[PDB]
């Protein structure tokens, strides 16, 4: 694959029609916390409750990976792999 690293700074992707958001019940600061595809790495999550979204015209919003404010443990950003 072929991702772009966001090292130091946030994702902040927005998401693209039909693409999945990402949440954990475990590490999301709340419900409005998102990882994309880029940045959402499984490892991180093994013991956790995920769930995926799907972007619609009125489904939404930017991945908050690398925002700290958004996350109760360190995240590990699959780009940086
Ligand atoms: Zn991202
Ligand atoms: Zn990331
Ligand atoms: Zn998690």
């Amino acid at each position: 694959g072929s991702v772009h690293k966001h090292t130091g700074r946030n994702c902040g992707r927005k998401f693209k029609i039909g693409e999945p958001l990402y949440r954990c019940h475990e590490c999301g600061c709340d419900d409005t916390c998102v990882l994309c595809i880029h940045c959402f790495n499984p490892k991180d999550h093994v013991n956790h409750h995920v769930c995926t979204d799907i972007c619609t015209e009125f489904t939404s919003g930017i991945c908050d990976c690398g925002d700290e404010e958004a996350w109760n443990s360190p995240l590990h950003c699959k780009a940086e792999e």
